[PDB]
């Protein structure tokens, strides 16, 4: 691998711990890393390695890499999981990243549901804001995700939400349509039609992907379209459905994910839009149920 000194973590500073997952990716470790901040050089970061698997190919081996680099080009932003560093001299690749403590966005709902403190509609409407804010940097470095969904965003320790995963490798030629999640759920049902049925992913694909994870926000880690099997999903979309209203959602929120739901793509609104529309729906949002 090609050194580069500005990103370069020696791999004595990283303390490795816990796994985190294992999977086509390779596997990813909680780790601590000494020294991160060259300033404090006596302070441990917790923090996240991905690295490759055993049994894994030069291809494998390439794909991290240019997930690696799409990272490095993106630059920073509260609202996604950013690079911190990587080993990749004399040793297998690690890639580095910010630690999430409190897992993803779907767990953590799930976790809050009514028989850890329920949710307020404020802290909902929060959670929608900080998604569409780091899903509009993205898309204003022309990053498009593709799989944007409640797994794929994480909570840190103070409840801040990072897209995770928007710099994945994927030939969306070789995706597998039956293939679920390790929850059982299938990713095509956060796909807009355009993408689903003529492999077209946009940012405005994204914001179709959006709505549904809204859905998801405010149906506390609920699953859409339960219990519908793939090809029962394509008549569903041929047909125009559209997820019904969850209770605890104002029509104005609803009217939000149906707009995100457009059938026309130009007719979607953008990120930018939606942060714009969100933050004022925050400000007007009583925290008191
Ligand atoms: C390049 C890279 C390096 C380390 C990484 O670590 C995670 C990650 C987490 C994290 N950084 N904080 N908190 C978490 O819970 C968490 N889960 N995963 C994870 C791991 C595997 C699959 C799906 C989610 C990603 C997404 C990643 C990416």
């Amino acid at each position: 691998l090609p050194e580069d000194p500005r990103w370069e973590l020696p791999r004595d500073r990283l303390v490795l711990g816990k796994p985190l997952g294992e999977g086509a990716f390779g596997q990813v470790v909680l780790a601590e890393a000494i020294g991160l901040d060259k300033d404090k050089p006596n302070r441990v970061t917790k923090v996240a390695v991905k690295m490759l698997k055993s049994d894994a190919t030069e291809k494998d081996l390439s794909d991290l890499i240019s997930e690696m680099e799409m990272m490095k080009m993106i630059g920073k932003h509260k609202n996604i999981i950013n690079l911190l560093g990587a080993c990749t001299q004399d040793g297998p690749l690690y890639v580095i990243v910010e630690y999430a403590s409190k897992g993803n966005l779907r767990e953590y709902l799930q976790a809050r549901r009514p028989p850890e403190e329920q949710l307020s509609s404020k802290d909902l409407v929060s959670c929608a804001y900080q998604v569409a804010r780091g899903m509009e940097y993205l898309a204003s470095k022309k990053c498009i995700h593709r799989d944007l969904a409640a797994r794929n965003v994480l909570v840190t320790e103070d409840n801040v939400m990072k897209i995770a995963d928007f710099g994945l490798a994927r030939d969306i030629h070789h995706i597998d349509y039956y293939k679920k999640t390790t929850n059982g759920r299938l990713p095509v049902k956060w796909m807009a039609p355009e993408a689903l049925f003529d492999r077209i992913y946009t940012h405005q694909s994204d914001v179709w992907s959006f709505g549904v994870l809204l859905w998801e926000i405010f149906t506390l880690g609920g699953s859409p379209y339960p219990g519908v099997p793939v090809e029962e999903l394509f008549k569903l979309l041929k047909e125009g459905h559209r997820m019904d209203k969850p209770s605890n959602c104002t029509n104005e929120l609803y009217m939000m994910m149906r707009d995100c739901w457009h059938a026309v793509p130009s007719q979607r609104p953008t990120f930018k839009q939606l942060v714009e529309d969100l933050d004022r729906i925050v400000a007007l949002t009583s925290n008191q149920e």
